[PDB]
């Protein structure tokens, strides 16, 4: 199986681009990151910053997670992100996504040794 740290990397990091430039960005990335394999994953967020800058959030502002756990951290500054969500016309075998680019603070859950991001909680 894939480790929790590697799964976060695969589902959420896109350091090769500064921001999404096309309305087609989500359909292409969800596919290439293998997120439309078994089913169409309903919602997913990509972060356009370096890996080192995202890992550093684990030492920033400690806050609660939506589930109540206390190993969540909010970034001190805003970051470039892209929200991907299925539209009314999406189906298994024919996934379709809406692309929304924005600049916001990110919130992640951290764990392990080294202590790194393992889950994407939300953006503000
Ligand atoms: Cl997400
Ligand atoms: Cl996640």
């Amino acid at each position: 199986k894939e480790t929790a740290a590697a799964k976060f990397e695969r589902q959420h990091m896109d350091s090769s681009t500064s921001a999404a430039s096309s309305s087609n960005y989500c359909n292409q990335m969800m596919k290439s990151r293998n997120l439309t394999k078994d089913r169409c994953k309903p919602v997913n967020t990509f972060v356009h910053e370096s890996l080192a800058d995202v890992q550093a959030v684990c030492s920033q502002k400690n806050v609660a997670c939506k589930n109540g756990q206390t190993n969540c951290y909010q970034s001190y500054s805003t970051m470039s992100i892209t929200d991907c969500r299925e539209t009314g016309s999406s189906k298994y075998g024919n996934c379709a996504y809406k692309t929304t680019q924005a600049n916001k603070h990110i919130i992640v859950a951290c764990e392990g040794n080294p202590y790194v991001p393992v889950h994407f909680d939300a953006s503000v």
